[PDB]
């Protein structure tokens, strides 16, 4: 049962040493008590022996081994943060004249580091509708080596059919890098690697610190992709902290409670916005009709607290004024996956500008929101506030 | 005075809110309060206003602004730990048919960034002597790009001639990037801006943080470099977390009368083994007779602790475990730059391996030593022991 | 709404400056820009403005506000733990020849303070049953000064008529001061302070932290009692670190999502172990018949997840290693709150021992259970496995 | 040597588990596999094996065992605060009817808590003048259980003749209990211990730590004395967070090169002062002719860096605040021990008020200073230009 290995994932007897939690090992230099020690460590460098901060310490391999259970995963590499694991993970699987095969709908930064970063080191990028499913199989080029999916997808949260887009991936190019960035189900909601994905790619930053106050990047991998990624990863650096590491260990543990509670939060907004007057569209993957839906209600075991909407109308910059800015309870920020409630506003067009060879197919202001853990009349109240200073 | 600038560099009411030393604020959402300030947080994403913990909160602005005052840069960029940022800053400044002039004494995990990592993207990487001074001219190509200096260097400490070399970069290619790590002198013994390189390099893991608990990178730009070092090593996704800011500038107080006691203990126990009968070589920069020893009495302003020496033997397998496994006050850890002292050693085909298009000068056992804070005669005695154990 | 107020409780600009939690400003020094400043400091050392990392930083007085408005007083004092604000709190209002009145089930600690350290300070203590109620006015005299109450009890979990006792002390004392250890409620399930009980102690070690690696006693008091709280303790150097004080807030956010599984899987458990042919008597204050269940239905607005039950026979030694050796998810140790499930045994006879002028009404071992977050069912497969072992 | 016992102190593989520094443990509960295990830490749950987090942590050990070998002592009990360490090592001797006798130099919270705690609780309190050496003996009375030194005398700086004082003391009340305040020492340029002294106190909060980011308190006891010292402290709660504990043990590692600087810098800044024209005289132990200097020179191993000097005159509050409020580099702030360096005035009648039974020997302003880190020449150009505004 999930809510059991996540009280007890990673915790064992050599990192916690006697406390419920592992112990926080903060360490540059890891010390070889004789020449024979420091042979083994070396040896064991990549597999849990104590060798060099850089690779970790207690407290990370505590973290890993609880991702790789959580996840199904041969192992976890650690990162500074989600973008840096996206764009770590996708630079340790290409070289020059290969392609890269991504959702339109993938975050920003993520799009941002394909086209700024890899194409000048000769890595291509191409697109495709995240609602493409079988279909991809005729975007699969000679040099496509990396196919990147996000579930649901940003903002906008439409979800794929991973099926469908496995088996067809894997009758063209069996061997293709298959990765996602599985941030939104946390990892748990959605079991990347049971359906045949390589790599599974969070920005912990979200609901597994839970709590809006580290950044923290992972990437598990199955066992025919983890020595690539570990090594690729390592020779650019990349690693956390021993303490966010902690923290994330520590995230993991209330993770099922919240989530409960952010799913059965934010699908009661969802159908509350669903039939109000002045809302066009909700993109909920838990909501009926949503883009989708099908799929999150067959392939997921829960949801989480990120949706969006679409208003009735496009807002003026003085309606969003009046409505973002005199909010009781939601704040503005970036992030998520915390306790607190957020919201933002896009034009369509800001959106179509972060669809590569698309367009968008609404015209009101999309506002994106989180649900957090606050009681849920008190957010509908806010909410319905804010309809009344736009009406 | 470089003691009053450790003391108070990036300690302003902004960031300290009352304290001594900066909050520390741990954060992925920061919170605007209205649009206009979301907007006026946009604008100024890289330039010290709260927008996205990706970017920083107080406690990194605080951090980078001290870096900027101590090596005299219009900009720092933090990292995970020295390996990013050298990995990132690197990556930051090629592109597909670039390429890169390194010293032969770098880090070995620079080299294998550069050989493993970039060779693949279509960077090449060429070798230089670190003596080479100003015949460096000879070797940069119409598509070098980055020239990379490392003085001393990695575990031999040679110390390049920088006037020489970067009169002679500037006479051919004067738009080419310069970097250097700057590690060993902290950033502060060696003023590598103000020598006309473009980027300062540190492992911030070594004596910034100064006690073996943390690990970070730093790279501080010229006016010049500062907008692309910034913003791709943005597009990786690469920060350091708050705690481990925190722990960088609170190393810095203390820094000035470290590095002192360092530099007096380290040229004691390097004179000392001079003298001794069962030392072929002595490498460290503050001695006399060291190669590049000149420039090192020119250039910086003090010394750290890192240096090596080369015994009068090779030693067998069972020398190097009597020797090595008996210490009592010496350890065997890799990383440098704490209060406690370490050796390591090296035999020459192991150093002539990660001295690309080069051989070694010496065939003796290479010991590497890091000189903490222990009390010099009592290290003196350990090392003595050590050479009764192998006479 | 609890759940919106815990997420907001003591969140305002000034102590997270951007942020959604408040920064960590970790202090003894704090400096004063002028001497009209200093002078202000001084005058509001007390009163929220920063003077002196004993007194606080911004991270304590966001705490502190939380706590206040939680529980309802106008002052809360922090300590290094839960055993440290009883004892100091008691110790903040006797004096030589005062008199102070317990329940008989309260934490042991707490019993050993009276007892070893007030004894030989000229502060006597007597002892009253848990179900007193208005029979207390009987026991009090003319120098008791403090009523200390604990609901429910500790270990075996009987439930004060609060409003019965308080009622009584009021018509034959009203000057006395009324103090309850309100840890089991978190502070919230019970609001102590409406009941007219003037302080309301906390380990906040427990729910609070929610995480067993954090230790911090709270202390909140109504207006009469906060001044002599305040000075008195702080005349004890009492105080919490400034991270420890950003924990417990940080635990705040989480802490009803989490109460209500702790509550439902307990309750659940409870009415197993009812029906169980191997149990003799269950204390759960949620399930009707339990010691005080009528005043917890009245008094209380929901359960924590703490609770015992009677086996029906006393374990001897080896049966208690048979049993206890050998759970896989429940684990032996002191504390509780957390998000692990634990398990503790305690013989009648011990019992007894800290039951003062009592005797226990049981023969069975008591075990004393803390239900986690883990799945029901696989806690009662682990219970259920225990009875095996001991049938 | 000192500097080799501070790096190496508490630095056990027990503790570090591989890593230079100890591990940190943040625990409440810690797990006792088995009921055999239990019962071997109950037994032990004041001698180091993992017990209770209220008893501590591998953490806290570390640091016990440091502080017992810097100290000479038999056992280390750790507390919030320096206040806390004073408050509750000097409760845990006293019982009612029996008197306390302390130097009316002691820091003022300690004189509060004795004449606002203690007296309350039937528990009288004599005091002494600094310099009385060998005619203490006359003060002794039947009832005098704690003899309380504190050498430096705070702000004023008297020197103590312990030997003389420790004699006396011995001669006529040898059961006494004696405590000295060792915060100026650090604890290490003063061995409390090896003069008689049965327990050495000090704040940690100031050169421990050094860097004006935590607070703690430290007793370290001799054998006659560590037991009850442990339990009833205990009793009271009294223990500090893992967290703090980790950097007083870090902040050991430099408190050598540290103090030496202090030393050379204040030095300095007095001999300079002890010249100057608006100085009517100095207070610093290390200073010729300052009060119990010949004891600083007999009986300390060096200095640290705060003293204090009386002005030719009493500033008024507008020319205080001319003075203080235009500094550049000395700040205004309590506490002491970091690297930034301070400055605070007590005006002689608020010195008076805290010199019980005395009168003060000076009628100009008395200046404290805390000599940081600074470079020297840059603080006394900021002194002369205070000077300059007051002249
Ligand atoms: C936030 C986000 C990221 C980036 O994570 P950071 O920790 O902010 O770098 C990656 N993927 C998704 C889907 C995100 O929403
Ligand atoms: C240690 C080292 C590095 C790498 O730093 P990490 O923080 O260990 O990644 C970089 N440069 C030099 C010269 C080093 O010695
Ligand atoms: C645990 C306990 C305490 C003591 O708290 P600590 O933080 O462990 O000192 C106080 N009251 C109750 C009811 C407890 O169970
Ligand atoms: C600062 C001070 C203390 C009190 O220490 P805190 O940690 O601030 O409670 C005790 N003794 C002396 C001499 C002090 O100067
Ligand atoms: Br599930
Ligand atoms: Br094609
Ligand atoms: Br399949
Ligand atoms: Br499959
Ligand atoms: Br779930
Ligand atoms: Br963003
Ligand atoms: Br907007
Ligand atoms: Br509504
Ligand atoms: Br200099
Ligand atoms: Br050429
Ligand atoms: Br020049
Ligand atoms: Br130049
Ligand atoms: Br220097
Ligand atoms: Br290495
Ligand atoms: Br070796
Ligand atoms: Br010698
Ligand atoms: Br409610
Ligand atoms: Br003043
Ligand atoms: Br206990
Ligand atoms: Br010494
Ligand atoms: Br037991
Ligand atoms: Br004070
Ligand atoms: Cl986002
Ligand atoms: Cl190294
Ligand atoms: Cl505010
Ligand atoms: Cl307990
Ligand atoms: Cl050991
Ligand atoms: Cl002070």
């Amino acid at each position: 049962h999930l809510d059991t290995a996540l009280v007890n994932a990673g915790r064992r007897k050599k990192y916690t040493q006697g406390s419920v939690n592992s112990v926080i090992q903060r360490a540059s230099s890891l010390v070889f008590d004789t020449v024979e020690a420091k042979k083994h460590a070396t040896r064991n460098r990549a597999k849990g022996e104590l060798f060099y901060g850089r690779r970790g310490t207690l407290t990370h391999f505590s973290l890993q081994e609880a991702m790789c259970e959580l996840e199904g995963g041969a192992g976890c590499a650690l990162f500074p943060c989600g973008a840096a694991a996206v764009a770590n993970t996708i630079l340790a699987f290409v070289e020059q004249g290969d392609h890269v095969l991504m959702t339109n709908t993938a975050y920003e930064p993520s799009q941002d580091f394909c086209t700024k970063i890899l194409a000048k080191l000769g890595v291509t990028t191409g697109w495709f509708d995240p609602l493409i499913g079988a279909d991809i199989a005729n975007l699969i080029q000679p040099n496509t080596k990396v196919v990147f999916l996000e579930s649901p997808g940003s903002i906008t949260m439409e979800v794929h059919d991973v099926p469908a887009i496995v088996a067809a991936v894997r009758r063209v190019a069996p061997e293709a890098i298959i990765m996602i960035d599985n941030t939104w189900a946390a990892g748990v909601l959605f079991k990347a690697l049971d359906f045949g994905i390589d790599i599974s790619i969070q920005a912990a930053t979200k609901y597994l610190i839970g709590h809006s106050d580290g950044m923290i990047g992972t990437a598990v991998a199955n066992a025919r992709c983890w020595e690539q990624l570990c090594e690729n990863a390592y020779l650019m650096g990349q690693m956390i902290d021993a303490d966010t590491a902690y923290m994330t260990s520590r995230g993991l543990r209330t993770l099922g409670v919240r989530l409960r509670q952010h799913h059965e939060s934010s699908l009661r907004v969802a159908e509350w916005l669903a039939q109000h007057p002045q809302v066009a569209r909700v993109n909920h993957p838990a909501l009926p009709g949503s883009k989708g839906h099908e799929f999150w209600k067959r392939d997921f075991s829960g949801s989480s607290g990120l949706f969006s909407f679409v208003l009735n109308k496009r807002l003026t910059d003085a309606e969003l004024a009046a409505y973002l800015d005199n909010f009781s309870l939601f704040s503005m920020a970036y992030s998520w996956g915390g306790f607190e409630s957020l919201i933002l506003a896009n034009q369509p067009e800001h959106i179509a500008a972060i669809r590569p060879e698309a367009e968008v197919d609404f015209s009101g202001t999309l506002i994106r929101l989180h649900i957090g853990l606050e009681n849920v009349d008190d957010l509908l109240a806010d909410l319905a506030a804010g309809f009344a200073r736009i009406v």
